[PDB]
DNA sequence: CCATCAAAGATCTTTGATGG
DNA sequence: CCATCAAAGATCTTTGATGG
């Protein structure tokens, strides 16, 4: 928990295209991605969009003076990520791999605790747009629930019958009515069915 | 039984990608494909690769000119492939297009008559290799048979254990001993395990 | 830089497993 | 047999690398 400062070798399962977000300082970018020790699996905001080449699906790296909150790392210009060479192999199990890259089941997400990243493919029942945000009502072969996304041109395509691809997005509410809120880091884009 | 003249609506269950063989002139392309009215299913042989576009699943199209032999269809570029109109419907029931697209038990293809084309994917049992040709023990729970395969970098691959996939095999002999073989046609791949 | 084309990832559907 | 959902195949979309 918090601050880790010792290196932890890991494998990149997933490496993300770098998007632009907005903070008080103004435009700023970073990537998504998901690596994974022989234990577990872990989502990772990298902040530093200098270190995408190093992040690489297959590659093993070492990453030191990084972030552990709840459900993912956080790294930064102050960490350090370095490549492996040979004594370094961090073999994953097919389960993690599996479990990294698969859209959570909505029921499984009602007995998970507030602030649990959820990342995954879901459909989507009634788009209610708002002012300044575009409710989304989606739902699964074990449930149903309501998903707040940022309003803009793609998102506001979306309609239903469709689906959507939902990253970094946070469990604001669970088990009776259970809500996801989009975040500063999250992104969503929209699949056309058909 | 033959060449067919008058156009034979029917919806496109799939259609796989085109690939490349040797007969004489050399390399010819062509790809296989499934085709149902609302009475039955074919197998199809196309030919002509130009038509990949005019054979998508769920599509209904109309086929005039087309050669059925013994066990499936053949389209080449001496017969067209013309889009259906909006009266056209052609409705497969839903027994028809899981038929089509599920493999066959064994045991059934004991009483299929020689010539019936065969398509699915099996279970090796064991790998036995020839000069020009291989020789796979394939099994189910319903029993066993043995298929004649071509013998290249992908098929030496196969091992007990694994899965082969066939595409337009025919069925040489039926009772006990029954026996599936290759033709120039034919088409198998190797799944690994 | 754009426009090609070739390599990898994500998506859909039905095929076949799995539990009543 | 019925009902339910993910392995295999195919394709589009993304990516990445290459030539105009």
């Amino acid at each position: 928990e918090g601050f880790q400062k010792r290196c932890l070798p890991v494998m990149v399962l997933k490496a993300k295209k770098p998007f632009t977000f907005e903070t008080q300082e103004g435009k700023q970018e970073m990537f998504h991605a998901t690596v994974a020790t022989e234990k577990e699996f872990f989502f990772v905001k990298v902040f530093n969009t200098l270190l995408k080449d190093k992040f690489i699906p297959k590659r093993i790296i070492i990453i030191a003076r990084y972030y552990r909150h709840s459900g993912f790392l956080e790294v930064n210009s102050a960490s350090r990520v370095l490549d492996a060479e040979s004594d370094q192999k961090v073999n994953v199990p097919l389960n993690i791999i599996r479990k990294a890259g698969e859209t959570p089941k909505i029921n499984t997400l009602q007995t998970q605790p507030l602030g649990t990243i959820v990342n995954g493919l879901f459909v989507v029942q009634k788009v209610t747009e708002k002012k300044k945000n575009i409710l989304f009502d989606l739902s699964d072969n074990t449930g149903k629930m309501e998903v707040l996304g940022v309003r803009n041109e793609d998102t506001m395509k979306c309609k239903e019958g469709d689906k959507v691809r939902l990253t970094f997005f946070t469990l604001s509410k669970n088990g009776e009515k259970l809500q996801l809120t989009s975040g500063v880091h999250s992104t969503i884009k929209v699949i056309k069915a058909k």
